[PDB]
């Protein structure tokens, strides 16, 4: 199912996820950005409770600032007043990750984490004051901005965690980690979205990006790219390596592996069909991608069994009745079998 068209073994991401695995305490991130698939965190989740459990609870990792309409984090539950806005309808001077919350003057904010540890965790936090040098609290504390714009806070704190806003500030993804180390995935999902469209995103998100600290990048996309009929794979082709290009340049020492879109249909009539017109041009496009970038394919699609599959998984519980969108368990299956493959690529080195 996976296929390296890389050097895993030799790799420097390698190499660290094996020193995590010893327990060298180092944090291994994984940071998969993508669509509904991975917004919704079922799949996502499944992924970190098992990662977690073969190589260590490394901490929630980077989760949203507030509740977002339509998406889900599954270990994290938010209490508070700021307002979320995404890039999915909307425009915004968004970080990487096309998410951000608005905090309002007299803002309150507090995450409580789904289980716990309680003990004091790493905490950073993509953030925009309104005003250069402001200031907010974390758990009482007051943490400052240097200067003004878009900039990654610094700090430390125990969950649950409270964050006060005086005046206003924005905020992107928060990242909290266990100081043990261990791995973390954070999960960078929009509603609907297509790789092109980290474009809606500000000029310094591949920036932002190398701010992440990810070792190990997962860009799962596909599935609206397959949407569109009229889609120029030759010219998605080049900006999907181009993005591919991009990611290397700003975190030269992280592994890069891409999702295949899973089969989905148009319709869901008589053994699966029909598929969209485009999916499997995009499919075959992705592994090329995959190939020239060097990087990791795991395929989709094959996981569920090849061609006409997903009205099986329809059948089976699996697959909303959409045809297109996964039932939690669907993901969970899926997720399973991709850490399958990662744990049987690092054992193979």
């Amino acid at each position: 199912l996976l296929t390296d068209y890389g050097n895993a073994s030799a790799s420097p991401w390698m190499k660290k996820l094996q020193s995590v695995a010893q327990g060298s305490g180092e944090t291994f991130r994984i940071l998969q950005i993508g669509d509904s698939h991975t917004a919704g965190d079922f799949f996502t989740d499944s992924l970190r409770k098992r990662l977690q459990k073969t190589w260590g609870d490394g901490g929630i990792g980077w989760v949203y600032p507030a509740n977002v309409k339509g998406q889900r984090m599954a270990a994290v539950r938010h209490n508070g007043n700021w307002q979320s806005l995404t890039s999915r309808n909307n425009t915004g001077d968004f970080p990487l990750g096309g998410i951000l919350a608005h905090t309002g003057s007299g803002g309150s904010m507090t995450l409580t984490a789904s289980d716990g540890i309680a003990s004091k965790q790493r905490v950073s936090l993509f953030a925009k004051p309104l005003l250069a040098e402001q200031t907010l609290t974390v758990n009482g504390n007051t943490v400052s901005a240097n200067g003004g714009g878009w900039q990654v806070l610094d700090t430390g704190a125990a969950l649950p965690l409270t964050i006060h806003t005086e005046m206003p500030w924005d905020i992107g993804f928060i990242n909290i980690e266990n100081p043990a180390g261990g791995i973390t995935v954070s999960a960078m999902g929009i509603n609907g979205a297509q790789l092109t469209q980290w474009s809606k995103w500000r000029a310094d998100r591949m920036n932002d990006l190398a701010q992440t600290g990810a070792d190990l990048v997962i860009l799962s996309y596909g599935t609206n790219e397959a949407f569109n009929n009229n889609i120029d794979i030759a010219d998605t082709e080049q900006k999907w390596l181009d993005t591919v290009r991009q990611i290397r340049d700003s975190l030269p020492a992280a592994g890069i592996l891409i999702i295949g879109a899973p089969e989905s249909l148009k319709n869901t009539l008589g053994v699966c069909g029909t598929r969209p017109v485009r999916l499997t041009e995009v499919q075959q496009m992705q592994r090329r991608v995959a190939r020239q970038g060097q990087t990791m394919f795991w395929s989709w699609q094959n996981a569920m069994g090849g061609i006409c599959s997903m009205k099986n998984w329809l059948n089976q519980g699996w697959a909303a009745k959409d045809g297109v969108h996964f039932s939690a368990k669907g993901y969970r299956r899926a997720a399973e079998m991709l850490a399958d493959s990662l744990e049987e690529l690092v054992r193979s080195a």
